[PDB]
């Protein structure tokens, strides 16, 4: 718990398209074998791009390469697209039976919009603090609302606020939530206080409504929150 | 709590491509209006395709509109595609000042594989069952494993089970873990005890490795688990 260890890969990589990239890893144990497995979104699963240091999947585009020396692996994109954006995990084994990640490499490829942060784990009785920062539009003449989805479940309205301040919330979280707006930040943020299992889920800035779900033209992409 | 107030939509509708889908939702106050959201998957964020019973964002093409009547809407997709495929929300107010959602309609338009289940809400000190169903290939002639990754973090080896059913565990979960095969209904199955936070995370089975990270060439859609 107080002690790790990981394979060592770097943070980040930056390509313009067109451009051949590498990256490297090291560690494992001393005859152990690489692969490689690309994540575009926290929210999808990984799939294998090399195994065995070298081999590719089926599926895989050859553009696709990897090798091994000693202690150490490469991945190799030829041609990167925009679509080949994603972290890519390095994996093998220790001199040991386990089995070891490194931290991943984020490979980066060099209208009104809503995004939504603040959430993550949560501890019961605790409070959280969303913000959704707006742009693209005069965020000031809009009405605007938090929804929530617990896991497995439907939408469910939280609370909003119209353009001369009125708040309104749902009985859910009724003495504990503020929702709040700053126009000159273009910002609305959501307060939720005493944090019970049933806050847990994804929340959802949109925009258009206060308590008028029916006037919602645009959502956020969520922020995740776990009690 | 004990009490809920919905509005009311039907759980499902299948059509075949090309036809002609409507589906109609009811409640809300009096003089209330109805939009409707479209959520390709759990994971994904709703989009608006009606707001204010009939107008269309842009970006949402023709073939979607809406109507009201009384206390009643109707959404109406005309050529449905299997793209088209989401669970649909209604939503609206009430008479007071609160948003309304209906449940959602299932919309259905009518090879190597491994699908996880048994996620879901868990209390701690709980226990939970999570198991992958194989297909597609000679089972018991591959070694599996599970990873999982919490919020916000890197991909963790959780356990793995051999051909021969040798089994290997994390440290995180040793003593509290359990891995299995059942190769007569290729399935795994992970019983991880004395749940703590952090186990809290999205659990993935992939095929190739017990311990070795580097043979895995297939990766399920993966499990959430919430603690
Ligand atoms: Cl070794
Ligand atoms: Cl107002
Ligand atoms: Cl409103
Ligand atoms: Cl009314
Ligand atoms: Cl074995
Ligand atoms: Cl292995």
């Amino acid at each position: 718990s107080f002690t790790q260890a990981a394979l060592t890969q770097p943070s980040s990589v930056s390509a313009n398209p067109g451009e051949t990239v590498k990256i490297t890893c090291s560690g494992g144990g001393s005859s152990s074998n690489y692969g490689w497995f690309q994540q575009k979104s926290p929210g999808s699963a990984p799939v294998t791009v090399i195994y065995n240091n070298n081999n590719r999947p089926s599926d895989i585009p050859s553009r696709f390469s990897g090798s091994k020396s000693g202690s150490t692996a490469t991945l190799t994109i030829t041609g990167v697209q925009a679509d080949d954006e994603a972290v890519y995990f390095c994996g093998g084994r220790d001199s040991t039976y386990a089995g070891m990640f490194g931290a991943g490499t984020t490979l980066t490829v060099l209208a009104v919009t809503l995004d939504e942060s603040g959430g993550g784990l949560q501890t019961p009785g605790g409070a959280l603090s969303l913000v959704c920062k707006a742009s693209g539009f005069t965020f000031s003449v809009y009405d605007m609302m938090w929804v929530r989805q617990a896991p497995s479940k439907g939408l469910e309205w939280v609370a909003g606020i119209g353009i001369t301040g009125s708040t309104y919330y749902a009985s859910a979280v009724k003495g504990r939530a503020t929702i709040s707006r700053d126009n000159g930040q273009s910002t609305v943020r959501l307060q939720l206080n005493n944090l019970r299992a049933e806050d847990t889920g994804t929340y959802y800035c949109a925009r258009g409504g206060a308590y008028s779900i029916n006037k919602l033209d645009t959502w956020g992409q969520g922020t995740e929150v776990i009690v």
